[PDB]
């Protein structure tokens, strides 16, 4: 149960977990004690992998991780909301490629700024099954692999560039490949003990 490789949600130690991959035999999630997982994966699809919440909300979350990617790919919060359907982005840090689309301006917070940008996804899968939807992303100036994220700031800053979510799903501090290599280790908390809503 705790080393992953097939599609695969649920919760551990009272983190929600997600695992997901097109590439079957290319990548492995393993779940550790508390909100820790480690992953695992060479010459992959494409996969997005972490611990979190099965219902995204204003959170102040505090991670710490080892992020080692041999190519193309994100340590980040990410998560879904519906109606509309949107897949968003808070990247902490990346790969050789760096999320790039329409600038829509910055967003300063937790001692960092990000750089705001709007793309669409075509016939990709989805919380919805096969769809187009928009994504939305901040993706800080300076990598790093620990601190704060007070994902609110985020929303309000999305919200003010015209970018509006739906109803939350999942959120996860998550590991994401494409098409690359490499190992991550991601611990994640919320700030205190509130319970979920
Ligand atoms: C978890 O569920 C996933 C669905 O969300 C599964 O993804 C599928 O993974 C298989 C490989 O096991 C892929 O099969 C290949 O498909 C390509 C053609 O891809 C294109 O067409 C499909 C049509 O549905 C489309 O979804 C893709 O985006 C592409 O446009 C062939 O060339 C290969 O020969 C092979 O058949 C599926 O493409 C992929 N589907 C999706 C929705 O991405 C995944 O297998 C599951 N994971 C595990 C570990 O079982």
């Amino acid at each position: 149960d705790t080393t992953i490789t097939q599609n695969q949600t649920g919760y551990d130690n009272g983190y929600f977990y997600s695992f997901w991959t097109d590439a079957p035999g290319t990548v492995s999630m393993t779940l550790h004690s508390g909100g820790s997982y480690s992953t695992s994966w060479r010459n992959t699809g494409n996969f997005v992998a972490g611990k979190g919440w099965s219902t995204g909300g204003r959170r102040t979350v505090t991670y710490n991780a080892s992020f080692n990617p041999s190519g193309n790919a994100y340590l980040t919060l990410y998560g879904w909301t519906r109606n509309p359907l949107v897949e968003y982005y808070i990247v902490e840090s990346w790969g050789t490629y760096r999320p790039t689309g329409t600038y829509k301006g910055t967003v300063t917070t937790d001692g960092g700024t990000y750089d705001i940008y709007e793309t669409w996804r075509y016939n990709a899968p989805s919380i919805e099954g096969t769809r187009t939807f928009q994504q939305f992303w901040s993706v800080r100036q300076q990598k790093r692999t620990s601190g704060t994220i007070t994902i609110g700031n985020h929303f309000d800053a999305w919200a003010r560039a015209g970018m509006n979510l739906g109803s939350h799903d999942y959120q996860i501090m998550a590991t994401e490949g494409y098409q690359s290599s490499g190992s991550s280790t991601v611990s994640i908390s919320e700030g205190g003990n509130p319970g979920n809503p």
